[PDB]
RNA sequence: UACCUGGUUGAUCCUGCCAGUAGCAUAUGCUUGUCUCAAAGAUUAAGCCAUGCAUGUCUAAGUACGCACGGCCGGUACAGU
């Protein structure tokens, strides 16, 4: 399942500005950037053996 | 700049020390217009200390749900300060 969309949201209300909602940055999500760092980590091992 | 002078006797020649003469660095007295440098609670007590200051620190790159401030609307991890 997708871990996004199920994340809890916090509503903001005050007399001045418009309503808003907040949610946190997610800390173990395995995005494409995490996978890209894992690929270079093993490309450096191959270069040293050559 | 490798230098001496007064003082023992009625007078002389010596020994020998006292006093004078020049510099240096601590205190102290009288006196003082301009201008460039600049030592300064070591000496006695490593004695006793009111008050203030004398050591802090963030980048594109460890952790941002602070309505704290904010955008054109939306969290697509999640904007931005």
């Amino acid at each position: 399942d997708d871990v996004r969309q199920y994340v809890v949201r916090k509503p903001l209300n005050k007399e001045g500005k418009k309503p808003r909602t907040k949610a946190p940055k997610i800390q173990r999500l395995v995005t494409p950037r995490v996978l890209q760092h894992k690929r270079r980590r093993i490309a450096l091992k191959k270069q040293r053996t050559k």
